[PDB]
């Protein structure tokens, strides 16, 4: 009863790994959960491509997560995108919407990736995400997505301006201190739910962290996301941006981490 679809192809991808780190995420799911992933793209080299140029180069990827996610969302399955790049969400994002009105989108990330072309910096798609399937700005995939519904879970350090944006949309902001799973809950209320999750959102793990307090959320604070949002509400779940090299024993390690985090959801919808 678990849809799982891995993305492999280039989305505007900046970082080495992370269609390597998608990979190993699947993989540790398959093991787990008896399942077979419907890959989709073909992996291409990372980039300091500007979004215009990134953007179209992704369109067949973007084309093919989109119908394979369609299918799984219009089904009876957990919908679980193992993606290289939060980029893949401009496909996922109006389907969702589409689908399910009232869903609200948790979108979990360290970033408020709200950006519009007019405001980046970096001329980054993935810092373009939500705002693109808010429809702020067009990325040729729809939109549709009411930012009202649309939720920032643990994103902090938001530059000035591109908090403005996202204050003037209406879409929510629940930093990793007050993100506790009954504020999550909180802001849900009798929706469906969608979780997409950077996880850049996550503190840089270190071993004595007793005695000090986090600036991102730790996994713990995500593993009691998955465990408070009820099982018959929860439409799907995105896990982006592991950046990991393939064959790596720090890929081995992170994959732990994601699979404790996401039992409670993925358990669920298995059994
Ligand atoms: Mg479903
Ligand atoms: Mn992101
Ligand atoms: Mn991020």
């Amino acid at each position: 009863m678990i849809d799982l679809i891995v993305s492999q192809g280039r989305v505007a991808d900046r970082a080495a790994w992370m269609i390597e780190g998608a990979a190993r995420t699947a993989r540790a799911l398959e093991e787990r959960y008896g399942l077979k992933g419907h890959y989709v793209g073909e992996p291409a080299p990372h980039a300091d491509d500007d979004w215009s140029v990134a953007l179209p180069q992704a369109r067949e990827t973007l084309v093919a997560v989109r119908e394979a996610a369609t299918e799984s969302i219009k089904g009876d399955n957990l919908t679980v995108l193992v993606n290289n790049t939060c980029s893949v969400s401009l496909a996922t994002l109006p389907v969702v919407a589409r689908e399910h009105p009232d869903a609200v989108v948790l979108y979990i990330d360290g970033h408020g990736d709200f950006n519009t072309p007019e405001t980046t910096d970096t001329g980054y798609l993935g810092g373009m995400v939500l705002s693109g399937a808010c429809g702020l700005w067009d990325s040729g995939h729809g939109a549709g997505l009411r930012p009202e519904q649309a939720v920032l879970v643990g994103s902090r350090d938001i530059d000035e301006g591109e908090r403005e944006l996202i204050r003037k949309a209406g879409v929510r902001v629940i930093p990793p201190g007050e993100a506790t799973a009954q504020a999550v809950l909180d802001a849900v209320k009798d929706a469906p739910v969608w979780i997409h999750i950077d996880w850049d959102v996550l503190e840089p793990g270190s071993i004595p962290a007793d005695y000090t307090v986090p600036d991102g959320m730790l996994p713990a604070q995500i593993r009691a996301v998955f465990e408070a949002i009820p099982a018959e509400r929860l439409i799907g779940v995105e896990l982006a941006e592991l950046n990991a090299p393939a064959d790596s024993e720090r890929a081995e390690q992170a994959v732990a981490v994601i699979l404790d985090m996401v039992a409670p959801a993925f358990d669920a919808a298995a059994a």
